[PDB]
């Protein structure tokens, strides 16, 4: 089942298997 | 586990254990 | 529990409780 996202105060999309930082985005 | 966002129909990306609404970020 | 994205090289977001292209929102 997919996880909770990285515990580091970034925003993330989901992206295939991937948490993937909205910055790589904006 | 990873709960559901708020009902809604807003953007919401994952920023640690919370829903942040995308719109935060624009 | 939220389910896996569709797998397909694209970033969504999640909009009550459905996943949405991050793209529909930008």
């Amino acid at each position: 089942a997919i996880p909770e996202a990285p515990r580091d105060x970034q925003a993330y999309v989901r992206k295939t298997p991937e948490w993937v930082l909205l910055s790589t985005f904006l």
